[PDB]
């Protein structure tokens, strides 16, 4: 059962899930129980599922099991602070989607898989890794005793899997730019309609981006340390690009590491700030994410000065 400090602090947008890996499954179950009810899933099935998901995350620097639970926590915080907006099915689906959204990640981008001519790029030409993450999700659900959705009707099963698929695919950051552009237009013209499924899907897409990127919404010590892990992957990919005979983009080139503060500035400006700004416009209770993002932006500016 959850420690008093965790029960309190888990409700903060900037909660960090800690270094104790064995505690993370219980943290996830607690979040499920609080958003979805303790009758939502059979506990044994749920526990079995979570442990098989863990097993299919790799020991990479950033796109790992810790990332999965962290993304799920951010989703929990959004859902908790936006009571009555999302359906029981959406809430279950979105939390499970976040837990599964990077399944079997190798620590390489879609672009690298394409340049490598990896068999996954042949199977899934666009959003390669994300299509794979969804495939892994389905495969796990299909294992004996793992169908946490077995109490749903056939129709609800299909429905939740579609919610999950859309949510996982939305974590392809390539898609964020177009999605955010559409949403911002809908906001400003007052045409955003949460009862319109296509609009609803976009909002959920943006939520998935917000959650995926949430390391930039933590307090500075957490954010600064996390940046070490993301670049560890990117620089390794840069090395691999060099080995293919291809000059990596500066973000992936360890030789350009002194330029990290300027690169961060670019990212906050082009992606992070616009993301949380748009999210806050649609879901005002999510403002703490934007506040923390702006604070981290200032810290990078301070590093530069
Ligand atoms: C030289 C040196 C560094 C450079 N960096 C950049 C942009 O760097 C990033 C880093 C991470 C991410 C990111 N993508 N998805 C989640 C994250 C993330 C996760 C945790 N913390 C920060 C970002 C996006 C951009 C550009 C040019 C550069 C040139
Ligand atoms: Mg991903
Ligand atoms: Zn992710």
């Amino acid at each position: 059962n959850l420690p008093a400090r965790i029960c309190r602090d888990i409700e903060l947008f900037h909660f960090d899930i800690g270094p104790f890996e064995n505690m993370w499954p219980g943290i996830f179950v607690y979040m499920i129980h609080r958003s979805c009810g303790t009758s939502c899933f059979e506990l044994e099935k749920l526990c079995r599922f979570i442990m098989s998901v863990k097993k299919n995350y790799r020991r990479v620097p950033y796109h790992n099991w810790k990332h999965a639970v962290t993304v799920a926590h951010c989703m929990y915080a959004i859902l908790q602070n936006n009571n009555g907006l999302f359906t029981d099915l959406e809430r279950k689906g979105l939390l499970i989607a976040c837990l599964c959204h990077d399944l079997d990640h190798r620590g390489f981008s879609n672009s690298y898989l394409q340049k490598f001519d990896h068999p996954l790029a042949a199977l899934y030409s666009t959003s390669t890794m994300e299509q794979h993450h969804f495939s892994q999700t389905v495969s796990i659900l299909q294992l004996e005793g793992h169908n946490i959705f077995s109490t749903l009707s056939s129709s609800e099963y299909e429905q939740v899997l579609e919610i999950i698929r859309k949510a996982i695919i939305a974590t392809d950051l390539a898609l964020y730019f177009g999605n955010r552009k559409q949403l911002e237009e809908m906001y400003q013209t007052g045409s955003l309609n949460l009862h319109n499924q296509s609009h609803r899907d976009r909002v959920i897409g943006l939520m998935m981006t917000a959650c995926d990127l949430c390391s930039v919404t933590k307090l500075w010590p957490v954010t600064k340390l996390t940046a070490n892990d993301i670049y560890a992957e990117f620089w390794a990919e840069g090395d691999e690009m060099k080995k293919l005979g291809i000059q990596p983009i500066p973000m992936m080139d360890r030789d350009k590491r002194d330029e990290v503060p300027q690169g961060q500035l670019g990212f906050y400006n082009a992606v992070a700030i616009p993301c949380y700004t748009t999210l806050t416009q649609i879901l005002p209770p999510t403002e703490p994410l934007l506040k923390a993002c702006r604070d981290n932006l200032n810290q990078w500016e301070k590093v530069i000065r």
